[PDB]
């Protein structure tokens, strides 16, 4: 069983992958931390507390992490994509169980010391608990077994702004500290995700199977595809979370390339994120000499991450 | 007959692309209009002089524009790939003809006015100049045919920097005005130049030809061939601006796609060229919002431009 922590915003696709996560074989769900994007923080703890108790995981603790990037300021939210609360149009009363009384940073830096090289963690938002977990235990970057991300856009367009993804954009200099942390990090950007097509045949097949959260998966995913619709021009969602979640446990579906990741924390492409490919030698030091080279998704088999995403989503 | 200005940064490229524009039917070349980038603006400008006589053009108008990008300051030049000269380290006598008096920006926008809707711009260094014509005459922009842009880097890596193309790195100010102006631009990218590959199997045979130009052109391109070989790692060249130039005068090589182009203008992704693909409708304003579109060179028929190329420089 091994064990994950998985850091998030939920968030549609987000809940799809806390779901999947639960009906994981060999994954042990430590905790969920907490942090803003596609809702505020509070909304984003709400959320991930009514999964616990969707799922019948009472006892999974929820963490809530930050209400605000590094830089401070109250954050704008993804609430066209993901609904005024991020639960799209689900209409469910407020959950019984609460929150833990420890913040995502200390839930964390706690559970990687106490399990040295064992913790995986799946970074499904901003990455700003990651950072500041980062900030208050050096041994931190060492112990954690890996972290997968879900965030950034190599050399494809973003969705933030034309040139950021969105938890990049959220908050830049988290994003910059974790992938320069010399942490063993796996990114996955829309580059990889955007290929990975879910249709609304797809949804309609779901909302007609015997699948343990089908209902409320289609529920859910239902603001999700009208908002994909109106915005891209196409009846087609994208899974950002659940893609990133195959690539922590089937990541044999994917090719990673290793680089120096930087972000741009400044002017108009704030949130982009820059690799160094490793193609041309540089004549001059520049931004990205010197670091430690992470993973970045850079090819995946389409049809087997479709398979996977439904397979766990389809079991009774 | 086909009116254009080449601005320059000669440059061995630009050399080659300079003396095919001399060998094109149909081709009328105005005159040179000279910047920095390859090597600085004063050498750039005795390389131009001296092609106009290598091609028994002395009756082409050399005009020096700015020394400096639009921001101020030294720039660096890329004598490592050019030479310390700009003619990968050949000495040739100073040229007899001298340049004009009129700055590259006051002959932009004389010939522009004086034949509105004729002159095609051709730019293949920093685009100094070309932003330098546009703050002086409101007219410019209505009266330019096109501008096309040896210059970016769309959804590929740089080669000033991971995230920057050299024409675009060396004046990113000048970049951002160019493409956010109005006018109707065509854009050539790395994405496109590093498809279009030339070997030393393929300078042999230049060698090996009667090319006008054949002994001149593979004495400057050894050290363009010896940098890659050393950069790269492969006995391969890329001659970018003889490619912008098979844009300009066979486009139908090409297939072009329409967006909003920014330029990054400070931080660590400087220079970079953000396009805005114009798929996804933004819920809010952004720095891609509110600008006309230009064209962005998307797709290249490789064997074509080759031949293009080949053509013109084995030419007697
Ligand atoms: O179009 C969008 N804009 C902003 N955020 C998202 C998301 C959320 N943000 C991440 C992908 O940008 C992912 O974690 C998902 O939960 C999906 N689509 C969009
Ligand atoms: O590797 C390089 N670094 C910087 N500039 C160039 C160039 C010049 N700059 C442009 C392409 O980056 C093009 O106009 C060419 O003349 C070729 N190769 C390199
Ligand atoms: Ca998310
Ligand atoms: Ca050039």
């Amino acid at each position: 069983n091994s064990k994950i922590i998985i850091d998030t915003d939920p968030g549609i696709d987000d809940s799809v992958a806390i779901l999947m996560a639960f009906q994981m074989p060999g994954v042990q769900v430590l905790g969920l931390t907490t942090i803003f994007g596609n809702c505020t923080t509070e909304h984003a703890t709400r959320n991930a507390l009514i999964l616990c108790e969707k799922a019948s995981h009472l006892e999974v603790p929820v963490a809530e992490g930050s209400h605000e990037p590094l830089k401070g300021g109250k954050p704008h939210v993804a609430d066209f994509v993901h609904g005024p609360d991020g639960l799209g149009n689900v209409d469910l009363p407020d959950p019984t169980i609460k929150k833990v009384e420890e913040s995502a940073t200390d839930f964390l830096v706690d559970k990687v010391s106490r399990f040295p090289g064992e913790v995986s963690v799946l970074a499904l938002g901003p990455l700003t608990n990651i950072a500041l977990a980062i900030k208050k235990d050096p041994s931190f970057v060492k112990n954690v077994k890996k972290i997968v991300v879900l965030g950034g856009a190599f050399f494809a367009a973003g969705n933030a702004t034309p040139s950021a993804e969105a938890n990049i954009h959220s908050d830049p200099e988290a994003a910059d500290m974790v992938f320069t942390s010399g942490a063993d990090i796996y990114v996955v950007g829309l580059n990889i995700t955007t290929q990975v097509s879910f249709t609304d045949k797809d949804l309609l097949e779901l909302r007609n199977s015997q699948g343990k959260y089908a209902q409320f998966l289609c529920d859910v995913c239902k603001f999700y595809l009208d908002w994909h619709t109106e915005s891209y021009g196409a009846p087609v969602i994208f899974l950002h979370d659940p893609v990133s979640f195959a690539a922590l446990v089937r990541p044999e579906l994917f090719t990673f390339k290793k680089g120096v990741v930087r972000v741009e924390t400044q002017g108009i492409c704030v949130g982009h994120t820059s690799m160094d490919m490793l193609l041309k030698k540089w004549n001059s030091e520049n931004p990205w000499t010197g670091y430690s080279p992470i993973s970045v998704a850079w090819t995946v088999d389409v049809p087997k991450v479709v398979a996977f995403v439904k397979e766990l989503v389809t079991k009774p």
